[PDB]
């Protein structure tokens, strides 16, 4: 239902706020994100840089990615980047998250024509 690139921007952008605001951020996020909904995703990254300068990562250093594949690209800079990942009393329904701010190299897979980001690969 949705293209690869829609699901990393629902995922993975957040281009609002230059970096994560509270405590609170994950546990906002991740629910209004629609990823807590069939059940708590364990960990995703927020990236607090405009759309356009992720997508540019796509032109930037070719590395492999975690899985072997080729297709993927390291931030030549440090991002803005929010972690979230569950914590202790993290069960679903009622998912609970750490958050944790951060400036890393973000990696991205890219696919496509244009050429755009389809899943996060890692923060360094």
């Amino acid at each position: 239902k949705e293209t690869a690139a829609a699901k990393f921007e629902r995922q993975h952008m957040d281009s609002s706020t230059s970096a994560a605001s509270s405590s609170n951020y994950c546990n906002q996020m991740m629910k209004s994100r629609n990823l807590t909904k069939d059940r708590c995703k364990p960990v995703n990254t927020f990236v607090h840089e405009s759309l356009a300068d992720v997508q540019a990562v796509c032109s930037q250093k070719n590395v492999a990615c975690k899985n072997g594949q080729t297709n993927c690209y390291q931030s030549y800079s440090t991002m803005s980047i929010t972690d979230c990942r569950e914590t202790g009393s993290s069960k679903y329904p009622n998912c609970a998250y750490k958050t944790t701010q951060a400036n890393k190299h973000i990696i991205v897979a890219c696919e496509g024509n244009p050429y755009v980001p389809v899943h996060f690969d890692a923060s360094v």
